[PDB]
């Protein structure tokens, strides 16, 4: 009925796939840092006001349910005052301020112009029409209420940092004041109250064709440019750095849409229980959008606090999305019957599972392509991939011989679970290698006893399961295709592999420390661990749900949630691998630039004889004097200088890179 | 019918209003040359992709009409091999085959992805849905029959550089053919076509959205992309270079048009005439889209006739606009009756001057807001303005008041008229004032003289036409207000206005310098002669319009093109004048990245003592280094350092622009 839930995965592969294209044509160095100031000047200057104005002329303000807006700026106002005033009372004074100045805003604005608007069009588009004006009502209200108290507060902060007692309290709240009256969003939103008011709710024909051009291009824009800024923001913190965002990200993306929902139930109390229940999940589902750029760009603006609030609205924009669809499909459960909602966990996990397997293969071509899974630890996770990939495969195929034949049943069934309880027990084996490696023992690993362990307990396990279980061939879910046996088979893997993860956790001489470095960098140690604490989680929720089903033999209301999250795990883990293991004239002009000005004092620090210089000094010379913003630029200028012959690798074996290799001067 | 005609105006007003914020944003420094770069990038490799195979996948193979594609290919290599033929045989043996490599792609390939398409949705979407499908049939195809072929003549100039007989033809042809492999759109096309074949003319739901997100924010992002190229293109050339650009356009806008309009003529042989007109009118306005910067790219690929190559794509954009209006507009005139004709001749002059009425306005308060019409010729412009703005206000009022109040209607009639009057004689007062000071001779200008007889001399000439004229209340056209009497009136005027026009066409010396050069360079003489003209070909359609319904009273097949012709000008003289008059860490991090390394070596060649540098001669220093790519990265630059107390000026009163104002060091 209400909240049409079957065109939300194509909505979200919309908008996080423009967010990868993004991220790998920052990446790739397609287009550098410099380059993407003129996309973001486009979106934020020119596309988002236009949309804004646009959708503002025509409002109907008499026709407007306020109720909605009240409960959800109420909430909003709780979840500042509360993190505010925690912030207050547990930072230290010596940047106190600072903090209240940005977790409250962190934790309450959201990004629902680019991310939120398409998927709330996409879930209520032809059902509830009214609620895509909500968002353009939201939005800069709330930075019309909450956004100077911040900047009141950073500006504190400025104040006693600078220690200029002789201020007043009065420059401090124009300042404020005055920071988030420049905003586009807030004086467009202004004009288009007034232009609304004096054009009667009607667009001129003249303007509209150019304002629908200006806002069409909006969206897909900001979402590209959103994951250009994302190439280089994640880089490793403390401790309390990494519980201080966990934190805020829960606050964001937990508590927030809990209390927006419960002030949805507390404020509204219409007729129509439908519209009831419609209004609280839509609640919920603003409530669970992730954190606007617009606060890291007002902490860059600040220059405080940057680098937390740049790695926690990173990290909670991917968090954002397993929440979004978990949390709709959980909420669309209630109005469903049993044999539908067993069809929807169906379709769910094979949607997720057919997207896992195009992503797996391309992860697969990469790893195959690059001729590194000779050496430990990447054979073993090649297996895993293959193993992720063969049990959506086989999924995928159960999908259709779920009732067509049976030996073909049979034979998918005993594949599908094979391949589970082989990534159940090879995410304890590469637990295993990475613990063994951490002993830093030179004994020789018995690569072939383990893989064909790994590969062949599941074998055995699914043998023993069919000669000791019983079919049942009514059952719609593989996970009861068998019952007791079944599910104790799967409980005892689950446990034993998670027992096993917790237990377990003209220069020679340049050249031979050069490929030295070279073997050594090649184990990644980093990637491997946190896949290796990562696959837990799902792990954990697979046993719970196992236990929960052994223990509670009566099905309560809670059953199946369990049976959601765990398929949607089941079926979508490979994500996280691909997530991991996934990813002329010009050139004569800034040779002779670099050759007849500044080439004298170049050779001063960064180049000294040996039996000359490295990678990573020269562009951090580079990026010091002033030739370049960041590594990409410094690296687009090696190959215009190595392209033309001015340096080249002893070995004349690599290109310009950003490693620990040596270059010489022609 | 066919053809609805009257949604075209907002159509282009969107396309040249986003080219115009982007053209805006460019000259404004919102938005540098570098930044410009990650724009187009992702408009050129991911959006237009994302368009173009999500139409391809869609065509409908089966139910396409061939007939126009032949039609309109046929006349592009009809097109395409005169203009070779001519070049090889016209050009100098110096670069003739470079030339005969760019001309003929420069007079053949349109701008139909950006500027074409829209304007054929407005345009047929309702009636002739069909014909959408055309664009993306007929821009690609072309490339692939004559891109190569061109490329080919550009290698033969490469190897005209190598002296080298022998080798290589199949080289040369090869390098030609991958040139135009490597195109996305080719290729796009290609992998469009084998996936429509493969997935059944079906595109799955899954990347439905994502399609049509990257496709829908293609055509803004282009049409801003391409306004913020067009900064600094536009440069002074030789008489030799602007005849070839003259006939470039000619025959790009003109020939081309008329060539497909033939062939469709020709070929097509259908039933259903009103069909067959259609389409042939289709077949024209196709060719008067204008060059594709696709073209300027090539050359500048090459380094072969990049500055006349983008010039020429520059003007021909801007040209092509009112070519398409008014083209539009007659073709779809013999479709109408005598009395809506004239409604929609009212209903065009009236949409013509409230848009330049709205630019008019803008323009005169800048100029009134910058305060340098105190001198001349500023201040005759000024009345120029006011005089062009009142004529479309009383245009305006007219449109309201045609068959309203007699005694409103005479005023408003004698308002707009003696207005129009106002403005042909301040052509000849301008042509005369640009004579008198071409004449540099330092007697007094009779101001005051000069506007009493300008804006007296137009009264004189309608209150005599009000006392001698016979009041004729039943045309709805105010031409022929009076009749005869009013015909002769406008026709002595601009025969007058036309021969007038005709016949006349520490700091103790460097601050007075500075100041006399400032006098010297505001007398803006090179904008003011390209007016005069412009202005004076609006005024000769006139003069020969009126001449031809004086000398042909029987009213044959062609006085409704030269009324339509004249009302455009009329009420559109205003844009002409709006185009002519109308257009920190990072800062202690740059200052001490300047003072701390290469601060030296700076004064060697551009500061010297003085009784102290120019901001050009930094400027161009600075460009010269390669601390910047262009004037606006040396002008961003140069406000850094100014801003960071690192340079001031001797008066402490300008800002750091690209002027003959000296700075010093601090
Ligand atoms: C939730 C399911 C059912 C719907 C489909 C969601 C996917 C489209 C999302 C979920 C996880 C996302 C990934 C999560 C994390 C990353 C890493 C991200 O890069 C970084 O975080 C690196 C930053 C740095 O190196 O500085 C690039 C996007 C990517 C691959 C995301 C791509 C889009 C993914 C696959
Ligand atoms: C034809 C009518 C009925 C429809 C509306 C058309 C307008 C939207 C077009 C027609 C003429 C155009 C102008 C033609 C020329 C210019 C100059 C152009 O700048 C340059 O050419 C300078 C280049 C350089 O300095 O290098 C900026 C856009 C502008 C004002 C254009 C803006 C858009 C205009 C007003
Ligand atoms: C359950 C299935 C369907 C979806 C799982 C989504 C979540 C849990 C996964 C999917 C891809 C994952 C990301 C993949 C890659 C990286 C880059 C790494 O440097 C930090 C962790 C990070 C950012 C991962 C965080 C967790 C992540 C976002
Ligand atoms: C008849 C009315 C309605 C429309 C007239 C359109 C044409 C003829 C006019 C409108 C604005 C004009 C432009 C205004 C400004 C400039 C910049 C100048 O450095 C070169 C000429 C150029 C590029 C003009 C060329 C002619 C132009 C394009």
């Amino acid at each position: 009925p209400s909240m049409s839930i079957t065109r939300l995965f194509p909505a979200l592969l919309e908008c996080f796939g423009i967010v990868l294209c993004g991220y790998i044509a920052g990446r790739a160095n397609v287009i550098t840092s410099t380059q993407a100031k003129g996309l973001g000047n486009f979106v934020s200057r020119f596309a988002l006001p236009a949309l804004l104005f646009k959708n503002m002329v025509v409002l109907n303000f008499s026709n407007v349910d306020w109720s909605f807006l009240y409960s959800i700026l109420i909430a909003k106002a709780s979840v500042f005052f509360i993190v505010c005033v925690l912030t207050l009372l547990v930072a230290s004074p010596d940047s106190r301020f600072s903090k209240a100045g940005l977790f409250p805003i962190f934790a309450t604005q959201s990004n629902d112009f680019a991310l939120g608007y398409p998927i709330v069009e996409a879930l209520y588009q032809t059902t509830y029409p009214e609620y895509l004006q909500y968002i353009y009502l939201v939005a800069p209200i709330s930075l019309m209420m909450l956004n100077p108290i911040g900047f009141i507060f950073c500006e504190i902060q400025k104040w006693k940092d600078t220690q200029n007692a002789s201020q007043n309290k009065i420059k401090i709240v124009g300042l404020g004041l005055l920071r988030v009256l420049q905003n586009p969003i807030v004086f467009m939103v202004f004009i288009g109250i007034a232009f609304n008011f004096i054009l009667d709710r009607k667009v001129p024909v003249y303007v509209e064709n150019f304002l629908d051009g200006l806002g069409n291009s909006f969206s897909g824009s900001a979402l590209f440019y959103l994951g250009l800024t994302m190439v280089g923001k994640i880089k490793r913190l403390k401790k309390s750095a990494f519980v201080v965002l966990i934190l805020l990200i829960t606050a964001k993306l937990l508590v927030l849409p809990l209390l927006c929902r419960e002030m949805v139930e507390l404020l509204d109390k219409g007729d129509s229980v439908v519209n009831h229940t419609s209004l609280s999940n839509y609640a919920f589902l603003y409530g669970v959008f992730p954190v606007a750029p617009g606060v890291a760009i007002f902490a860059t603006q600040f220059n405080m606090e940057v680098e937390i609030i740049t790695s926690g609205m990173v990290i909670s924009t991917f968090v954002s999305a397993p929440i979004m669809y978990v949390s709709a499909w959980l909420l669309t459960f209630p109005t469903m019957d049993p044999k539908p909602l067993a069809y929807a966990i169906q379709n769910v996990s094979f949607d997720i599972s057919i997207v896992s397997l195009i992503s797996l293969i391309w992860s697969l071509a990469i790893l195959l392509l690059s001729k590194k899974y000779k050496q430990l630890p990447h054979m073993l996770t090649t297996n895993l991939l293959i193993a992720q990939s063969i049990v959506c495969a086989g999924m995928m195929i159960w999908n259709f011989v779920k009732e067509k034949n049976f030996v073909g049943q049979i034979l998918v069934f005993v594949l599908l679970y094979s391949s589970l309880y082989s990534t159940y027990l090879w995410t304890g084996l590469l637990a295993i290698s990475l613990f063994l490696l951490k002993k830093r023992e030179r004994v020789q690993i018995p690569v072939g006893i383990i893989i064909i362990s790994g590969w062949g307990i599941p074998a055995l396990l699914v043998g023993v399961l069919l000669i000791t279980g019983k079919h049942n061939g009514d059952s719609i879910d593989s996970a009861f295709f068998y019952g007791k046996e079944q599910m104790i088979t799967t409980a005892v893997t689950l446990f034993c592999s998670i027992l096993i993860a917790g237990i377990s956790l003209q220069s020679c001489i340049l050249a031979q420390e050069e490929e030295q470095y070279l073997q050594s960098g090649d184990q990644q140690l980093t990637r491997h661990v946190l896949l290796c604490l990562l696959l837990i989680i799902g792990l954990f929720a697979n046993l719970s749900s196992c236990l929960w089903w052994l223990f509670n033999q009566e099905p309560g209301r809670l059953y199946v949630e369990l049976q959601f999250f765990c398929a949607v795990f089941n079926f979508g883990q490979g994500f996280i691998s691909f997530g991991i293991f996934g990813l002329s004239e010009e050139i004569k002009m800034t040779c002779q630039q670099f050759i007849h000005y500044h080439r004298d004092l170049c050779i001063r620090n960064i180049v000294k004889e040996r039996r000359t210089f490295c990678g990573c000094d020269l562009v951090s010379w580079l990026i010091e004097v002033g030739l370049a913003s960041d590594r990409g630029e410094a690296v687009i200028y090696g190959d215009r200088l190595v392209q033309g012959g001015v340096i080249q690798h002893i070995t004349n074996e690599y290109e310009f890179r950003d490693e620990y290799l040596f270059y010489r001067f022609l």
